[PDB]
Parts: structure tokens; C-alpha cells; sequence
DNA sequence: CTCTTTTTTCTCG
DNA sequence: GCGAGAAACAAAGA
DNA sequence: TTTCTCG
């Protein structure tokens, strides 16, 4: 999942699950809990979740009032609310129940990850993986994007994936949003002039804000209707534009890459 | 049998 | 620094 | 790394 798919989940999350006790955990898979599985089971249960947030691609399980859960899916994660009698099933890790209905994480490669960090270690916790700012006008200052890609002799789109200019950008929305841009993905990011770095600034606010207005693409957050409009993520020899251009893929920084060659030249 | 395909982190030259 | 490749893992699809 | 697929 995506920054969009991210916060569909922690939409759904918000609605159904704040002002809930969780009553146990439980886990078949304690690993995935990077900081101990038994000192989250001990912190966690009896508390009252308050809220959930996001940073990136990271849910944000605000729990009691000193504990917060931080939570990344990375490929395959899926979390999903079912009945206390639920019966269980081949990927599922993690269980936090509540007097009515439990929460499952489910996670087939297993990539998937628990963090417990108190409150006032939150910030510092996104400080130090250098996070880059929430895609938002508002967060998403121009200027500075444009002061890092002048700078540097990186891809475009290894950079952008790198989190660090603008957080939230996967595989799919990377390769929509460099289409949207005219810009190729191998374009190195200091030989970017100032009118595609703009256009590429809002492009990336532009794709991602439509993403989450349609609940992203593909449980929760199953639902999602962005990948009804995807341009060129999984396209690969389907036309792009209006003369008879067909996207190809190509591997870059080993990531499949999709795009419109004539439309993305360097 | 083999290989390649689908977020974050690490190695190593 | 940097980037190429791989690790973590499962299930395809060839 | 493990298992499936027409296997
Ligand atoms: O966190 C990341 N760091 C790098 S270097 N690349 C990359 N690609 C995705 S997706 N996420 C990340």
C-alpha cells in the first residue's frame, strides 16, 4: 500500500475503532513486533484507543495516552475488523480484540511491522528515518523541493521513492505522477528546469489527493476505485496518447517502471 | 529443476 | 556520499 | 526463501 491506501485504512480505522478497550492481543507471528511482542501485549491491554493517525505510508495507533502503536504494511498488509467468533486465517499475525469485534493483521510475505514508541517519541522516531513532508500544499514547500533535486545527480524516480523529498510516494503513484509530469523516470533531478519541477511539485499533491478522495487502488480499504484511473501503472503495451504511443516498462533502480516514451523523453 | 515478478533496509566496492 | 544488488517472505507464472 | 501453475 501507498499513502493513499494508508489513509483509507486509517479513515476506516478512525471510524470504527476509536473509543474501543481492547480487551487482549494476540499474536501467531510475535516477530513482526519489532519491540517485543510481550512488552506490547503488557503496555496495551486494557487501554482505550483515542485515535489514528498517519506519517507517510505510516499508521499511527494512538493508544492510552503515553503509547502509540506504529504500524506499516509494507507490500501485502491488510488489516481487517471481524466478529469475536471469526475463524482464522492462513496469514493472519496479529489480533487485537475488543468486546465486540476484533482487528487482524494479515500479511502474506510477513514484511509487515508493529513498533510500540511512546508519545513524545513519535517525532523523533520519523526525524531519524528523514521522512519528507506530508504531500500537501500546505506541508510540501516548492522552494526546498526545488533547492534538494538542483543538487543532486540521483533518477527522479529512485529519489522520489526515496521518501525523503515528499513522503508517501510507492510504485504505482511515482510512475502516474512522472507520466502527469511529462518527466522521465531516469531524468537526472539537476537537469530539471524550474517549469517541470513546479508541474512535477503539483502533480505529486495533485495524483495522491485524488487517490484518497477514491479510496486508492486495489478487508479494508478494499474498496478503493484510483485503480479505474490509473494512466500507466500496470499498462504496458496499452496506448497513452492520442497518436499511438503504447506504454512500456522498463526496470529502473530495480523497480518495474511504466511509462509513455514519447510523451517522457529526457 | 530454474528464473523473475510483486516497502524498507542492509552490504559492499 | 553513491548505486547495484540483495535481504526479509510467499505465491505465483513461466 | 517456499510453493504453485497445465507441473
Ligand atoms: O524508503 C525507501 N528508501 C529507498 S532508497 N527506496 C525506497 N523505495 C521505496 S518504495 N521506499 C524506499
Amino acid at each position: 500500500p501507498e499513502l493513499p491506501e494508508v489513509e483509507t485504512v486509517r479513515r476506516e480505522l478512525e471510524k470504527r475503532i476509536v473509543g474501543q478497550k481492547i480487551i487482549s492481543i494476540e499474536a501467531t507471528y510475535p516477530r513482526m513486533v519489532l519491540t517485543g511482542f510481550e512488552q506490547l501485549k503488557k503496555e496495551l491491554t486494557g487501554k482505550t484507543i483515542q485515535g489514528i493517525s498517519r506519517r507517510g505510508k505510516y499508521l499511527i495507533f494512538e493508544i492510552g495516552d503515553d503509547f502509540r502503536l506504529i504500524s506499516h504494511l509494507r507490500m501485502e498488509g491488510k488489516y481487517r475488523l471481524a466478529t469475536l467468533d471469526a475463524p482464522r486465517e492462513k496469514h493472519d499475525h496479529l489480533t487485537m480484540k475488543f468486546a465486540d469485534g476484533q482487528l487482524i493483521y494479515a500479511d502474506v510475505r510477513k514484511f509487515g511491522t508493529w513498533e510500540l514508541i511512546s508519545t513524545d517519541q513519535v517525532l523523533p522516531y520519523f526525524l531519524k528515518k528523514k521522512i519528507g513532508p506530508e504531500p500537501t500544499y500546505e506541508d510540501f514547500d516548492e522552494k526546498l523541493f526545488r533547492e534538494k533535486l538542483r543538487k543532486s545527480t540521483k533518477k527522479i524516480k529512485p529519489y522520489l521513492l526515496e521518501q525523503t523529498l515528499v513522503a508517501g510516494l510507492g510504485n504505482i503513484y511515482v510512475d502516474e505522477v512522472l507520466w502527469l509530469a511529462k518527466i522521465h523516470p531516469e531524468k537526472e533531478t539537476n537537469q530539471l528546469i524550474e517549469s517541470s519541477i513546479h508541474l512535477l511539485h503539483d502533480s505529486i499533491i495533485e495524483i495522491l489527493q485524488k487517490a484518497i478522495k477514491l479510496g486508492g487502488s486495489s478487508a479494508l480499504g478494499s474498496t478503493g476505485k484510483m485503480q479505474n484511473e490509473l494512466q500507466v501503472y500496470g499498462k504496458t503495451g496499452e496506448k497513452c496518447s492520442r497518436c499511438g504511443a503504447e506504454i512500456q516498462k522498463i526496470k529502473v533502480a530495480g523497480r518495474g517502471t511504466h511509462f509513455c516514451p514519447v510523451c517522457q523523453q529526457k
